[PDB]
């Protein structure tokens, strides 16, 4: 409990591309870099030779592979895989020290789903198993962990952004990768990571906005997405704020879309016109809440592959959504997230790793009292 030296920087990846950890799969073990993946509920791997693949899961050398003689057909928005589904063992080299026997899809088709130039082939999906392919009685990976092992129910993530790097603490919590009190928030139900926003501020302004359109379909924690997405009309009312609020310099209208960068003359980034973004969750008890404050460190996104400038160019991440907030790789990477499985709740501390300035902090307070944050819920 609270130490797990062996676990610490065990993720690593590049700006843009996610965070992945090593696994091994099949007897004897193949090594695999896997895309970490809160928002899915799969562990799936390509099986075939891709070519932006560096590795894949070759099912023939391994003597414990076994063939569940199912298929399975992925869509998302952007991208699909198909695959054949099995069970075979499983490690994680830098986590605990066992092997489970866990559902795997390998991948034979996909199309906008690997990205050229990763170093990951695969996604662990860490949810529930209700939003599995192709159904729910496929077990995702850390139900079979827990079932078959004296692990913990819980792990927890602290994601380091601009290569970057990280900690996903499988089985507890290490104190040293967060400052201060973790505060926890209820998973609203198991299928995603689906937690309650009950205020939004800006610069410490409140938005106003009815509350229930903070969650408008869900709000969820997901670590398979870079932006900060907020449900359209939170994002309209969120950026009319930013926009004012940095309203000393210009900036194009297509950059506020996230269709055109913005550059500075490198070490030079004016990050102090632009405002903080605090999100208050639902606490544990009632009527308590606490809050997390994110900078634009967080939300201004370094973008390096630009081939046609000298010169520092950002992407704005947060975005306009129509499946409800997703706090992605912007909000992750201000906190030490704790996905406390067995207690039903996530918790939040300030990462020891956050990238911030001399004036300004992520932060993570309370209590605060707000009434009536069962009706900030959208059912
Ligand atoms: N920081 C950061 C960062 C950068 C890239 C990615 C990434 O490419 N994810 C990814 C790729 C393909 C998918 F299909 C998925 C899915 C899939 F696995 F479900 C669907 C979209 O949302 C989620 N969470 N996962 C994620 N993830 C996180
Ligand atoms: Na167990
Ligand atoms: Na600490």
């Amino acid at each position: 409990r609270g130490s797990f030296v062996e676990m610490v920087d065990n993720l690593r990846g590049k700006s843009g591309q996610g965070y992945y950890v090593e696994m091994t799969v099949g007897s004897p073990p193949q090594t695999l870099n896997i895309l970490v993946d809160t928002g899915s509920s799969n562990f799936a791997v390509g099986a075939a030779p891709h070519p932006f693949l560096h590795r894949y899961y070759q099912r023939q050398l391994s003597s414990t592979y076994r063939d569940l003689r199912k298929g399975v057909y992925v869509p998302y928005t952007q991208g699909k895989w198909e695959g054949e589904l099995g069970t075979d063992l499983v490690s994680i080299p830098h986590g605990p020290n066992v092997t489970v026997r866990a559902n795997i899809a390998a991948i034979t088709e996909s199309d906008k789903f690997f990205i050229n130039g990763s170093n990951w082939e695969g996604i662990l999906g860490l949810a529930y198993a209700e939003i599995a392919r192709p159904d729910d009685s496929l077990e995702p990976f850390f139900d079979s962990l827990v079932k078959q092992t004296h692990v913990p129910n819980l792990f927890s993530l602290q994601l380091c952004g601009a290569s970057v790097g990280g900690s996903m603490i499988i089985g507890g919590i290490d104190h040293s990768l967060y400052t201060g009190s973790l505060w926890y928030t209820p998973i609203r139900r198991e299928w995603y990571y689906e937690v309650i926003i009950v205020r939004v501020e800006i610069n410490g302004q409140d938005l106003k906005m009815d509350c229930k359109e903070y969650n408008y379909d869900k709000s969820i924690v997901d670590s398979g997405t870079t932006n900060l997405r907020l449900p359209k009309k939170v994002f309209e009312a969120a950026v009319a704020s930013i926009k004012a609020a940095s309203s000393t310099e210009k900036f194009p209208d297509g950059f506020w879309l996230g269709e055109q960068l913005v550059c500075w003359q490198a070490g030079t980034t004016p990050w102090n016109i632009f405002p903080v973004i605090s999100l208050y969750l639902m606490g544990e008890v009632t009527n308590q809440s606490f809050r997390i404050t994110i900078l634009p460190q967080q939300y201004l996104r370094p973008v390096e592959d630009v081939a046609t400038s000298q010169d520092d160019c950002y992407k704005f991440a947060i975005s306009q959504s129509s499946t409800g907030t997703v706090m992605g790789a912007v909000i992750m990477e201000g906190f030490y997230v704790v996905f406390d499985r067995a207690r039903k709740r996530i918790g939040f501390a300030v990462s020891a790793c956050h990238v911030h300035d001399e004036f300004r902090t992520a932060a993570v307070e309370g209590p605060f009292v707000t009434l009536d944050m069962e009706d900030c819920g959208y059912n």
